[PDB]
């Protein structure tokens, strides 16, 4: 028993981890057989900041003016090229570490673990959401640019975030490994905004099957609800709405505890209507969005 | 900017993941250079565990009645002996991925990484504090025992639990790496009660920290106060006494803010005693106590 924020196993990425230097610029980049993907803002410059021309910046440089380094030790730039807002660098020498890998796109709401990074060296790692408004609230400083966001399915990393801004509200904005930016965000500094962000629904009723199963029942009552009549409750407070879909991937944790996906929602409903009165869930005050129905399966469940 | 609850990198003890096998019972083994470590209930039967006689049960058996496999490879033990709480195969090959490592005993409220593992397969990372009592909140199922914690101080895995069993209150109790539990706890399956769990003040207030370093400042007011007159505010609220060691160490924070200790403590004496009235701090409606002052400097700093 027992519920924690917690991150997928770490070592198949920190073998992937490097630094890349351009000039007097130093960020992470993520070296998978003969190729290191890093942000492309790595070849910037302060004067380049709002309008940065990055088919110039790029033509100006050769392959001897990116610095990479594994370990503190030099790899061999032999091709450099731009794909969206990504700088692909061809190395003389494939990671010997490279894991089974693919580049995933995830959907707003699931989430995914961040090796937190700093001069190709790993500091952290900790568990994130996509949020509904494309950011996420990370946990990064200068120089943490280039850390990726991964899941692990099966045996094969899956890697869908790369890192590359703060805005001023604290939240962070960042890419695939294809360089698309999540959100209406782009890399150069205009000053950008994120909408209203919302609370993940399904996630928040993952969270109250995660209590259930460890035993925190005391806002479970017999009470039942409709879908639509949850609905027009959750959006007086800011949440997602709930469709089918939601209620079908709940499935298997309604399945475990044996409360029907809609008797939770009306324990949700009375939660947010009435507050939860001094009482903590899972040694919480406020209702957590952060974990997803599968990420309560496999906590409650034991998968390696 | 941001601050999450965020582990080491957990790839150095990955590698050293082991499942260990007597008859029908399999756990977990942690192996470094010739030896594999786990618990040494692993010898034990349903009949056993009201009162297990572990060197009956050890001396009776033969290194054939073991069977320890990293990954797929079986691992042949060459000799079995017992550590307090801890069994020690001896193997006939030395792990190729044994990174530098001492075994420490960790003190009341510090922190450290789990990595949860079942059947020698790490599964996920999280971040726990040893609480005043000595028990942990983890996240374990059946199979998870034999999983360990550690830190990562430098490039050297410090480690510091191998996890034994729950309680019935859904908190959990192990042992160091000697085989010594932590707190009062015996390997038998007896009732057993953890001793009133108290508030670790000096993390509460490295929170704090965090957070007004995150620009949440809404809770500081601009009184002062004594380590004496703090600490009768203290004990009302079932917190541990504040030392001078604690204020000390928490002097590099002061240093980033400004804020003296001993405002800090002000402040705190306000927020027990008002609550935060439906105001948050960090996305928390509660004070947070298992964040120690160097995992706030180590996250707000970028230590790799
Ligand atoms: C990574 C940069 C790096 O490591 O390379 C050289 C050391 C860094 C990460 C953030 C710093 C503090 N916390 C972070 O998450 N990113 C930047 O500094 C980023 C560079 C950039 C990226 C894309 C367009 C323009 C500049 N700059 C920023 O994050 C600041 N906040 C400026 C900014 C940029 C874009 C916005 F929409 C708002 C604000
Ligand atoms: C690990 C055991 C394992 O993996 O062996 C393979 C068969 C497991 C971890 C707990 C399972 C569910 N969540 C956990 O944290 N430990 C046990 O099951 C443990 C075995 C044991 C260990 C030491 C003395 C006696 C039995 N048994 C228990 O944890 C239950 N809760 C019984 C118990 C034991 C000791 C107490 F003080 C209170 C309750």
């Amino acid at each position: 028993s027992g519920f924690r924020k917690m991150a997928f196993p770490s070592g198949k990425v920190e073998g992937c981890m490097v630094q890349v230097t351009c000039g007097t610029t130093t960020l992470n980049g993520l070296w998978l057989d003969d190729v290191v993907y890093c942000p492309r803002h790595v070849i910037c410059t302060s004067e380049d900041m709002l309008n940065p021309n990055y088919e110039d910046l790029l033509i100006r440089k050769s392959n001897h003016n990116f610095l990479v380094q594994a370990g503190n030790v030099q790899l061999r730039v032999i091709g450099h090229s731009m794909q969206n807002c990504v700088l692909k660098l061809k190395v003389d020498t494939a990671n010997p570490k490279t894991p089974k890998y693919k580049f995933v796109r995830i959907q707003p709401g699931q989430t995914f673990s961040v090796l937190a990074c700093y001069n190709g060296s790993p500091s952290g790692v900790y568990q994130c959401a996509m949020r509904p408004n494309f950011t996420i609230k990370g946990s990064f400083l200068n120089g943490s640019c280039g850390s990726v966001g991964f899941n692990i399915d099966y045996d094969c990393v899956s890697f869908c975030y790369m890192h590359h801004m703060e805005l001023p509200t604290g939240v962070h904005a960042g890419t695939d490994l294809e360089g698309n930016f999540y959100g209406p965000f782009v890399d150069r500094q205009t000053a950008q905004a994120a909408g209203t962000d919302t609370t993940i629904t399904v996630n928040v009723l993952a969270w109250l099957y995660a209590a259930v199963i460890n035993g925190d029942r005391w806002f479970l009552n017999r009470f039942t609800t409709t879908l639509n009549d949850f609905n027009l409750v959750a959006m007086k407070y800011n949440y997602e709405p709930l469709t089918q879909d939601h209620v079908d991937i709940l499935g298997p944790l309604s399945a475990q505890t044996g409360i029907a996906v809609l008797d939770m929602c009306a324990s949700l409903k009375e939660l947010l209507q009435n507050g939860m009165n001094g009482r903590t869930i899972l040694g919480s005050a406020l209702l957590e969005d952060e974990f997803t129905p599968f990420d309560v399966v496999r906590q409650c469940s034991g998968v390696t």
